[PDB]
């Protein structure tokens, strides 16, 4: 969510997420001069700052991030610094970047970096299943686990959000959420 | 989520957001404070509207909802004197950007299915003209599955299904407007 520089010295920048109130369980962070060649360097557990050393001061420098899976953020990224996309675009965008903070090498997510995603993402969704009596991380990942591979992919996770949407839709003409009696 | 761009003692302009194009059919609601619900429907997408014969010095509040009756924001509202996760509110402006374009039946039109598409997703689509790929030509027949000449809801996530499988793609490399 929105890949900011915090502070730059003359050979040292610093990178933000704002992620899910936290990052993605890993995060490459690749960067090149202008016309350079690109250099990678592999964070882990949920650091939300990394700072980029060792540059040269009064230089060009791009930046852009990947993910555990490998495969890149932001849509394509690519930020600059020297030492139009419509708001539903972006939001689709998101999305799938919200995927790729939870998936492993894969490109899919296990029962517990679910669970998470959930949390971090749809609190107040949850919060309302509790309300009524109902425990939705029960069977969620039994429910959108069709193919049983015990692994979420692309595909089963749009599934859920699917059900998650048609619930807000739900919401928007005026049904108490987490309706679903099924 | 609305902005109020003026206000006097008896008036109240009313204003919705970034992108010269609003509904097509709103229904806007006020009251004092424990006051009435008053309520003014708006066909045409008229992007500013001024209620007035207002009580001057008055605490009122403000809502929409839309000719697909009953939505818009989170079901939130304004105040004048004359929240949720990025992934929640990602979804609730989906919702929003649905009802945008519905009919009072809550489903889309064709000709109002391709304003959606041009309006929320132009850098899509100019990416499948840079190939050349037409993808408003068949989009509606297809999408509309079951042949209503009307997209509904679970087709229109579907059809953000197709958008989203994508972009899911590019993340991973692959062309813009890849296909199958």
């Amino acid at each position: 969510g929105n890949l900011r520089v915090t502070d730059v010295t003359s050979t040292s920048v610093t990178l933000s997420w704002w992620p899910e109130i936290v990052p993605l369980h890993g995060y490459r962070v690749e960067y090149r001069e202008a016309g350079g060649e690109w250099k990678e360097v592999t964070v882990i557990d949920r650091a939300p700052e990394y700072t980029v050393t060792g540059l040269k001061p009064g230089t060009e420098y791009e930046f852009r991030v990947r993910a555990v899976s490998g495969a890149l953020y932001f849509n394509a990224s690519s930020v600059s610094v020297t030492t139009s996309n419509t708001q539903a675009e972006r939001s689709i965008i998101g999305m799938i970047d919200m995927f790729h903070k939870y998936t492993r090498r894969d490109d899919k997510i296990d029962k517990p970096s679910l669970l998470t995603m959930m949390k971090e993402n749809f609190p107040n969704f949850l919060s309302a299943c509790d309300k009524k009596g109902t425990n939705y991380l029960a069977d969620v990942f039994e429910k959108k686990d069709k193919n049983e591979d015990k692994k979420i992919d692309f595909s089963e996770f749009l599934s859920l959000l699917g059900d998650i949407a048609t619930d807000y839709h739900k919401q928007s003409h005026g049904a108490a959420p987490c309706s679903g009696g099924s």
